[PDB]
């Protein structure tokens, strides 16, 4: 395996970083909590599991609850791996992974108690469940400096995570162009979506989030959650917002489409899509990632000018603060473990926090070299914030012919994963070759 | 009846149900709590909504948290509905009359909607914190939680007509994935197949889909999905349902592959017994009665087929039908899976024992008109418990090369959902054609 090679310097890093805190704080050592299956109120259902990130960071097990990892950074990491005896489920872990681990076998959840160390002063839990923890005698509950810690160096992804994100942002890529041609061919939102779990060998809850597959004006719905069963009577314009996993790493990409390929809609998306690329190839270490989010309002107000959706010239758009009402939302933000990767916002390890008039930019920080971002411009006409700008002395200024003309496409939102580099950038996406 | 007209009949039998309760119990009413989307660790996605099976109860809201209803029986029932007002993004259908609608434009602003004095109201919720927070003092008490319990059995025609569509949705599945397994495709694409045909996301489903090829068969609450068809194809199950209005479906199918050979006639023979136990079904009856009687088709079963070289009576003495078919018969089924009341004797929660032999039945209530139960026998082959077996002195009287002949196949399950009325049962999975 390729991934072995990688996945050794992965956890004497990990090892590196935890050796590091520990002594910084002062402790025994760190324990993480895989989780627990949610039971449904009043039923014998459980929710779908959701692993513990700071668990999953550790190896690629994501669908195993009650598991425990107890480190020290010196020592080999500890993997209690639960593995329950009845008839009812079918079940050693012999990938390349599990010779970097001491492992220890639990039939029963509740038997954790003599895996665990006996001295539970100085470990810190790291998981969801406090009272678990205090059940187990942890009183050092999530401490902040260690969460803060993690998640600072969490940004900075190993060659292992990588890999990991390059493999699953091509398995998003087939998916996308699967869902691409399921449009084309006139098939409805629920249909497309479903052309996209097949292609990408995906079950709903096997992505990175809930896909979004719109047509027509519900392109315009930001977080659109439903899908159609019934095919619109005419197909105007298709927008996917959809990713894939591998090994817990997220990959998330968004492309939008005109059906007839020509007129002022398709027109737009080949603008936005320009503006997009220059965006993706502003990224740079020591920049802060602001200062392309600023940039992206400044050509969302240049491409409104251009098409005469607003009767002004791009820059007293800006100044006005027009933009927003066609582009409400942040340009990106960090990727990897979690869709919204954390780290986003700190300066230091300490948890400096920096803040954004753009209250929903999800990130700030300075960007450094192997670190992941997003990038998703966006240009909407959503009836709720057009209706506010009506409501502004900026009426007189918006060509609100063109907006009604323009509205039934809903909106346009474009997508990529770009790994920076030292000296150059690695748009995953875009070398699949996912125009 | 359309669903219309049934669905007045339903309100009013709600009504006098929390009529009753409400003043055996001395309440001013009864506030059901829809519940509220659950937020992932360190993260900001959410567990897939799950609504309150109390909420759904009176109206088929399923999908809306921060939902409220306030019922006293008499006057109409009062409904906060959800609706936000956000650019991320109202009841006009025919159950919207029958309530008194109070609209809710975010989730901490329904105390001023809420009764002024809350001390003689019980609050039925999964989030109790919530509700000590707006002044409710009842939590989920248990008298009122039985009561209503118990008479969830009996289905309102309303409920009924739900829970045949439901059927209705899930027997088109069934077919696609039948049609799906002979094609010779994995237990991922039978799935998808499955979900295309429903037209059902995977969290809209009741339970996740059982999808099981061969030795998979033998595995009862098998959940992954093999992405690789096998190299050999000899056996199929599927467990798989559906959901109308909340009500769920159930079914269970059994396949073998060239329709000839042992394991073929033992589906057969399975599906015989299968059909004479639903017909078993009659009101005076104990559930029980008819899981004995599923124990002693089965002892008939392994006794015929030579797998147990014994007389039906003397496996069933031998207590060695549990080995082959360790589960229970089945259950009541409704707007739950695994539907509540099945245990009970009387409104004030007292429990129907099961029958000796099988103190783990936990469907034991005494038949009655308007109920509606799965039928489930079973027949596998478990190497965890044919381990067991071997380990007794029961060993001798099994033919265990022929269990090695039939372990590949993995193991058989057919199920049904049927409605008991007054002098007839009602087949709703076997009308729908689905052999
Ligand atoms: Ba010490
Ligand atoms: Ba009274
Ligand atoms: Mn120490
Ligand atoms: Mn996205
Ligand atoms: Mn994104
Ligand atoms: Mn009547
Ligand atoms: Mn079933
Ligand atoms: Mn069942």
């Amino acid at each position: 395996n390729k991934l072995a090679v990688l996945y050794a310097e992965h956890i004497a890093t990990l090892q590196k970083r935890t050796r590091e805190i520990i002594e910084r704080e002062n402790l025994d050592g760190v324990v993480f909590h895989s989780g627990q299956a949610k039971r449904q109120f009043l039923d014998d259902m459980y929710y779908p599991f959701k692993v513990n990130p700071q668990f999953k960071a550790w190896l690629p097990v994501i669908d195993n609850p009650h598991c425990w990892i107890v480190a020290n950074g010196t020592d080999k990491p500890k993997l209690i791996f639960y593995r329950p005896v009845d008839f009812w489920h079918k079940v050693e872990p012999n990938e390349y992974w599990a010779d970097y681990f001491d492992i220890e076998l639990l039939v029963k959840p509740d038997q954790v108690e003599k895996l665990l160390p006996y001295d539970k002063a100085r470990f810190a839990y790291i998981g969801e469940y406090l009272e678990v923890a205090q059940a187990l005698g942890f009183e050092l509950m999530n401490p902040e400096p260690v969460m803060n810690f993690y998640h600072y160096h969490r940004a900075y992804k190993t060659q292992y995570e990588l890999a990991c994100m390059r493999e699953a942002n091509k398995i998003a890529v087939q998916g996308h162009k699967a869902a691409r041609d399921a449009f084309f061919q006139g098939k409805s939102e629920f249909e497309i979506q479903q052309a996209y779990l097949l292609a990408t060998q995906h079950s709903e809850n096997d992505t990175p989030f809930g896909n979004y597959v719109a047509l027509n004006e519900n392109c315009a719905i930001l977080h659109y959650t439903h899908f159609d069963r019934v095919a619109p009577a005419t197909h105007r314009s298709f927008l996917i917002d959809a990713g894939a996993n591998f090994n817990g790493y997220a990959a998330d990409i968004t492309r939008t489409y005109d059906f007839t390929g020509e007129g002022e809609f398709a027109e737009l998306v080949a603008t936005m899509k320009q503006h997009q690329i220059a965006l993706c190839n502003q990224l740079a270490p020591g920049k802060l990632y602001g200062e392309l989010h600023l940039d992206c309002h400044q050509r969302v107000a240049q491409t409104l000018s251009d098409f005469n959706i607003v009767n002004l010239s791009a820059d007293e758009i800006v100044a006005k603060g027009i933009t927003s009402t066609f582009f409400p939302h942040g340009l990106g933000h960090h990727i990897g473990l979690q869709l919204h990767d954390v780290g986003g916002f700190m300066a230091d390890e300490q948890g400096a926090h920096q803040e954004p008039g753009h209250p929903f930019l999800r990130c700030t920080r300075k960007i450094e070299a192997n670190q992941v971002f997003t990038i998703e411009p966006g240009l909407y006409f959503i009836d709720s914030l057009l209706g506010d700008l009506a409501a502004t002395d900026n009426n007189q200024h918006i060509n609100w012919d063109k907006v009604a003309e323009l509205k039934p496409f809903g909106g346009i939102r474009i997508e990529d994963n770009i790994i920076v580099h030292e000296d150059s950038l690695e748009n995953m996406t875009r070398e699949l070759e996912l125009d």
